[PDB]
């Protein structure tokens, strides 16, 4: 099973997508964990060509304390030698000199194209190399096959076969930090903010940025503006002013073009707006800022997961299997052949070269086209000449979660677009019982994207107590559908209302649960809306804490995280920050395990690494509290390290939503409203809505691959109501990755890696 | 004493410098605290002109929960009507209709120029108004004098009479957050970062940004580059590359020009760099981002302080006293006449228009010229043809503090410039005993500015125990001076060496203490190096915590800050966050005070405000711990509010230094080295150095107005060694501002306001 006797090479090439260091760390540590030798190739294909000093064998400490660093400690370089066979043969020679039959390439589309051409010629290159006399025929029959596992490290997301790439999320963090500097201020005078992103080839960053910020206008190369857009844009900004909206946002990609090949410059759009509107227009150009900063939490977890799965795929790969790219489509890990992804990239580039240009956007991926349609729909209120007698109420139930407001905004716009009479109830089930129902318009949710918490009030009170009041208010207001955006209390309350359909006719209405909670404890989803924000705030506090020892004092920090009994937040935060241990309820531990971990920490702390970090979920143990672990570690570490404690309380809670959470809540809010409208038409009968089947009350998912609708009655089997969490949680396999990255010898036979899948046309 | 029967108008005009909301809040609450009526004039001089709906009377809650908001809730507008007498008469009319004889103007240079011309014509405008028949002669003899207290709210810092303006620090926060995105990554390949700041008229932001980031080159309009700078810059970048420095930073102001009037564009410098060097050059233009984001901690405190002092100056102002600008020169509040400051601004503008252009930079202020010289000195190693037999060792003692590295970097460069042999010892006095002395060069401190903590080790151990080893190592290495960068332990250790001079001849060496600690507990200074960083981290945590309720539940948060017995950090943090109470050791409080505060909180919590925040210093009370206050507030608040607790541990410690701390530590490190060189030349006699007088061992200050050098022996009188803090601390008067902003009726007769001072030529 173990990959002993074989060597793995890891290199980074292209633009240094932040989170590359997390991928390199996971690749290295998994490679020497399974017994293989790991060789770090510095400067990418450059050091591959020159070789020699640029190829060094890695130990465990070579990738120590890099997960929080952006860029790449390996370094990346553009080399033209790898383009030509003269340098590529030298690269093959230097790999053979170290017995590196396994190569992991972390880079963009050009990097992976070079890796594909390098595999395709590996046999021919070895033949020409032995022919020229630099390697004997023996020692060339071995190493006859080169194994390539690709990782898409780039901010462009231009690699067509893959949905999400390393560094896209963090580039979005940089972009939205800049936009939030503008929008969160008390907007005082009429001004126009024109943001220029570096999406020269791919406009994905421009698109998701526009969606996350609610941009008034978007210039992306995939969909250039129609002729006469000059007037159409200026009029849009004009009515925006007439509304009283004091700030317009124009997101212009670097590759912005018109229907011809002529590019549209940010300076042109600036001067255009200034001339016709007179708004204070200034162009913000991020430039290198997009590649800068720390990697986001998402980038660290996903880079670590994909680096591990890259190594595992690199060991189970026989001479026959092709070069693969380890990526995630949705939440599911998958391997795609490198050749097909390169071919699709070439097809989209040719299409974008005025061949099938209007039909190139679909080949970019369904996510791009769907994102652009959602953006345009939510941007400007088109007239819904369609009307329906249906009306729906949007609830916010439970704790506040970052991204509830984004979901409510999208739900409101999409429902108004379908002609539904959208209501918002303040304080959730409390207000629904109290009749705090308020008919909502398009502009009443204006600017709700970036606001954290909940603009509607949240209450945890379940509907069972005031059920007579809830059904009375549903009857009075004629509510035909009920959109409940919230945590476990939201799911449980919808479950109670569904179970009470047996008693109350008025509760035979379509219900939908959007899981939105910090704990990620809602059954029927992988990511509760706002768990990403909490993880990001948690790691940032942990990174601050770990940085406070200042490279000299040997100190361990016991950091207590929230999440109730659900350990998701603690474990992922531990992966993101390189925590030594993340104690959680789902992995019960006794004093024997504590002594094992403490002795492990002491041994680690005698080496070069001086800042330890253990996370504790707030409800992981009845007796081994944070104070208990503090006393244990400080006593046993006496004469080696000091111990400190930090209970991250509501620091993990009140933040603005991360860009992932905004886009996520935006999209599933749209999808929830689409599903609501479809179910309401499917269920309207004899002059009224009568929704009584269990499939008419679902939790909107994202369960493995795509968005799902799990009926609450079906989820009740797999729900631990006492602990308010699901019985089977997808993320328990990530404990093994945490423990492996912390030098815990754990037999991870229970970890399942994504299998090969062909590209979806 | 109280200002009853009189009305104050507050308006904001010009670019919405963040921290305006803090100043407006303090102006309003001080105005209605002292009994005066406060009127909020919306859109600035615009609403002054039109009046009517744009002038609304303020209550205490009208400016509630705005201190953390950037921009201005009042709103600012550019109006040309106030330029002309037609609109200025209407403005005088609208002020007379409300009996507003008192006007506070928060704005830039143009705002304060308009306020000056409005005062100068106030009598003539009233005469013409009564002549035209819109006000009777009676009701015009009253209001015959208009009182103006100006506040400089702008990112430009173009107002010459003032040293620091509201929003400068926060604009610098935005700039440096963008630069830290670039510098904190693993620099993978050679790239050039060209940052464009909006300093169209003033290049102060460009300059301080360059100093804080260690920019390789700076284009500022105050000192345009000499002819042929094209080659000189490209060579500088060339040797920067040859060093192995992989990142070059070019800060170009928007108003960048050459010796002639031709502007230098960021695009021009880009294409120039690309052409001659081939580095990956991208231009970052911040644009509106500089005005964005939250105001920094410094901006919130200083805005509140100057807003309060503006109101007080507006009430103690008779018909004869002139229009004033409330500003701080150094740490001291001061009032400067509006006419002289406007006149100086006009003189500098005429000078910059090719009149006295080479001598316009000095009229900008001594701080600008000094900052530019320090920047150029530290930027590029010029050849020090001078040499001296003197040699000095730089220590880091105590806890790590953000900005120690900036101080050590400047000290090393400045010492090398004067020909001194600079040593750095790791682990402070422990290393000095252990002989961990390493001679250091120019490039050994490269990139130390933005790194928090301490590159050199820090230890708290005082030198008395191992004094024999210290004197032995001083003799071996020939250490003629000692620069100790650290907290109270640094000062105490230097005091011990000074007192031990009588026993050991070798300890008769010039010593200097740079106060560097989180607590700001070092006697001899007002701001310890890195206290600002801790305050900023603490408020960011407190702001996040206060946002965690998200307007639904009403909750009080007990946040515990660090600082030992020194309460500075708690109190300033409470001011910045609008904390209801900041419990500190220096203001002893009993259970009676706690009941008063809790009842006050309960009464407030029944009003519109829903999020309470009371800070507690970690060592304020022996028995009334954080758990005690949690129990008290949660019990007494039963049925009104819930209580929660968050002990900010090392979250206030490990952060990277704020731009203030970098510039501060940079400058005082230079000044400490200048003072060291002067003292060592004054003490060198008989062929050897013999420093026996008390003046040879001083703590570098910044004590009231400018930098001072207090001998440690003289400061021993005003030192509480048991509690490790000074006995008389300047900041105890800020408690009264905190309490007043929190609705506590406290007789602040002990607060001293800056008196009138003429401009310093
Ligand atoms: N068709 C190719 N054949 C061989 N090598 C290639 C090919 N394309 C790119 N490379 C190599 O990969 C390196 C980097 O590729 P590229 O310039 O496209 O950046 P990237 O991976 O796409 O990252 P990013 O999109 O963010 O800029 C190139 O310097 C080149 O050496
Ligand atoms: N927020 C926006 N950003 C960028 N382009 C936009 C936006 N809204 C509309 N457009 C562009 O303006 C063009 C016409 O707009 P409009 O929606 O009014 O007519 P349409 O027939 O419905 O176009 P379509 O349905 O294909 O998007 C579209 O091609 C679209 O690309
Ligand atoms: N983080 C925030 N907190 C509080 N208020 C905010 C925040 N961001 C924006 N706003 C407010 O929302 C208001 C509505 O205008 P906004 O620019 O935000 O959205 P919009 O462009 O007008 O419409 P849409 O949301 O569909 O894009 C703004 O005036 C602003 O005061
Ligand atoms: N010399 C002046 N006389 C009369 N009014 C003036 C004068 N200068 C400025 N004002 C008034 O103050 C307003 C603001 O001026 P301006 O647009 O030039 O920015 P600013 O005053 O310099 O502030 P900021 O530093 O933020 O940029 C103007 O609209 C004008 O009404
Ligand atoms: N880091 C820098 N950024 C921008 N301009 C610089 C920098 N260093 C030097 N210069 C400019 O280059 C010119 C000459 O530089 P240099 O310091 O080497 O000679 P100098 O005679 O000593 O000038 P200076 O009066 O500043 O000491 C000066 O006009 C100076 O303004
Ligand atoms: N916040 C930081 N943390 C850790 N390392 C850093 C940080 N900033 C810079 N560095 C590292 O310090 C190294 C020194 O090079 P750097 O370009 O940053 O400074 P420099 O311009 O060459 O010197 P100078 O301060 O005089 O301007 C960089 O290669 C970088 O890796
Ligand atoms: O119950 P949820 O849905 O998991 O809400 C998450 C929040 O609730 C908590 O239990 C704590 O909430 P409270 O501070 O209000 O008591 C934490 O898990 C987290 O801060
Ligand atoms: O000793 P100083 O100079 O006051 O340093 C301040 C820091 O030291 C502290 O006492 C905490 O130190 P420790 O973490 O080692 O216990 C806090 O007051 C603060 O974080
Ligand atoms: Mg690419
Ligand atoms: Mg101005």
């Amino acid at each position: 099973a173990s990959g002993a006797g074989k060597a793995i090479g890891v290199l980074t090439s292209g633009g240094d997508a932040q989170g590359m260091n997390a991928a390199v760390r996971a690749v290295t540590r998994m490679g020497i964990y399974v017994g293989a030798k790991v060789f770090l190739i510095y400067e990418g294909y450059e050091g591959l060509v020159e070789g020699g000093e640029n190829i060094k064998q890695a130990n465990w400490l070579s990738v120590s304390n890099i997960i929080q660093l952006g860029g790449t400690i390996i370094g990346s370089a553009r080399c033209k030698a790898f383009t030509t066979r003269e340098g590529r043969r030298a690269a093959a020679y230097n790999l053979v000199q170290h017995g590196i039959t396994n190569l992991c390439v972390i880079g963009g589309d050009g990097s992976l194209t070079g890796a594909n051409i390098f595999r395709s010629e590996w046999g021919s290159l070895l033949e020409e190399l032995v022919a020229e006399g630099k390697i004997s025929e023996t020692t060339a029959r071995t190493y006859s096959h080169l194994n390539i596992a690709g990782l898409v490290g780039s901010i462009d997301n231009d690699f067509c076969g893959t949905d999400m790439t390393i560094g896209t999320d963090s580039a979005l963090h940089r972009i939205m930090e800049v936009i939030d500097a503008i929008t969160t201020t008390a907007q005082s005078h009429q001004r126009t903010f024109v943001l220029e992103v570096m999406g020269r080839h791919c406009g994905y960053l421009a698109l998701v940025s526009a969606l996350a910020s609610g941009a008034d206008w978007l210039f992306i190369p995939e969909a250039p503006p129609e002729d006469g857009w000059e007037n159409f844009m200026c009029e849009r900004l004009g009515e925006t002013r007439s509304r009283g909206s004091r700030l317009n946002i124009i997101i212009i990609a670097e590759g912005a073009i018109d229907r011809n090949g002529k590019p549209i410059s940010s300076s042109y759009v600036k001067d255009l707006v200034v001339q016709r509107l007179g708004f204070d227009t200034r162009v913000t150009v991020l430039g290198h800022v997009q590649r800068g900063g720390t990697p986001s939490a998402f980038d660290r977890i996903l880079s670590s997961k994909m680096g591990m799965e890259a190594v595992m795929a690199l060991l189970e790969a026989t001479p026959d299997t092709p070069a693969c790219v380890v990526t995630l489509s949705g939440n599911q890990s998958v391997r795609l052949p490198l050749m097909e992804c390169v071919q699709m990239t070439k097809e989209v580039q040719k299409a974008m070269d005025d061949k099938r240009f209007d039909e190139a956007t679909q080949l970019r991926g369904g996510s791009f086209e769907n994102n652009w349609n959602i953006y345009k729909l939510l941007a400007h209120q088109k007239p819904p000449k369609e009307k329906s007698n249906f009306s729906l109420a949007i609830l916010n139930v439970g704790a506040p979660a970052a991204g509830m407001n984004a979901a409510v905004r999208s739900a409101v716009r999409t429902g108004i677009s379908h002609g539904h009479t959208v209501y918002v109830v303040h304080d959730g089930f409390e207000g629904l019982a109290k009749g705090q129902v308020q008919e909502v318009g398009w502009h009443d949710v204006a600017g709700w994207l970036g606001r954290g918490g909940s603009m509607l009030g949240t209450k945890r009170t379940l509907p069972k107590g005031q059920l007579e009041s809830i059904v009375e208010n549903i009857r009075i207001y004629g509510i035909h559908a009920l959109l409940v955006v919230g945590g476990f209390e939201a799911y449980e309350g919808v479950l109670q209302l569904v179970e009470a359909r047996g008693r109350y006719e008025e509760l035979c209405i379509v219900m939908c649960v959007i899981p939105a909670t910090i704990s990620n404890n809602v059954p029927g989803t992988d990511f509760s809306l706002g768990s990403d924000t909490a993880v990001n705030a948690a790691m940032e506090s942990c990174d601050r804490i770990k940085q406070s020892a200042s490279g000299t004092k040997r100190r361990v920090f016991i950091v207590e995280t929230m999440g109730g009994y659900c350990g998701y937040l603690a474990t992922v935060t531990g992966i993101a920050v390189g925590a030594d241990a993340a104690y959680v309820f789902e992995d019960p531990f006794n004093i024997h395990d504590l002594k094992v971990n403490v002795e492990h920490m002491t041994e680690k702390m005698k080496t070069d690494i001086q800042r330890g970090l253990v996370l504790r979920n707030e409800k992981c143990h009845d007796y081994y509290t944070t104070e208990f672990l503090y006393n244990l570690y400080s006593s046993e570490g006496k004469g080696v390290f000091d111990c400190r404690t930090n209970v991250l309380g509501h620091l993990q809670q009140g933040g603005a939503p991360t860009p992932f959470d905004r886009n996520y809540g935006t999209k599933l809010g749209v999808k929830a409203m689409l599903w609501l409208s479809e179910k309401l038409r499917e269920v309207y009968r004899k002059g009224r809505v009568f929704a009584n089947a269990p499939d008419s009350a679902c939790v909107i998912g994202l369960k493995k691959k795509a968005v799902a609708f799990s009926p609450v009655t079906e989820l009740k089997k797999d729900t631990d109501f006492e602990h308010r969490m699901p019985r089977e949680q997808w993320w328990l396999s990530l404990r093994l990755m945490l423990k492996m990255l912390a030098q815990y010898r754990i037999s991870m036979a229970a970890y399942v890696s994504g299998e090969l899948e062909h590209v979806t046309r």
